[PDB]
């Protein structure tokens, strides 16, 4: 809850190239709240715990 240790956090300017796109802005902000704070939807990886398991191939997790 509470870490004073984290004088560290200025070392993410380097390959945080993973925010290039769009679409992983307007995912992990419709995934994080349409369920819950599990969204990790990065590209093709919507592990949010909307239950939308496609971080392969982009295949949905249709679960019958």
């Amino acid at each position: 809850q509470s870490m004073r240790t984290e004088c560290n956090t200025a070392r993410g300017k380097g390959h945080m190239l993973i925010a290039y796109p769009g679409d992983c802005s307007q995912y992990i902000s419709c995934d994080s709240n349409d369920q819950s704070p599990q969204q990790c939807a990065s590209g093709t990886v919507f592990n949010s715990e909307k239950q939308r398991c496609d971080f392969r191939a982009n295949v949905p997790s249709c679960k019958v």
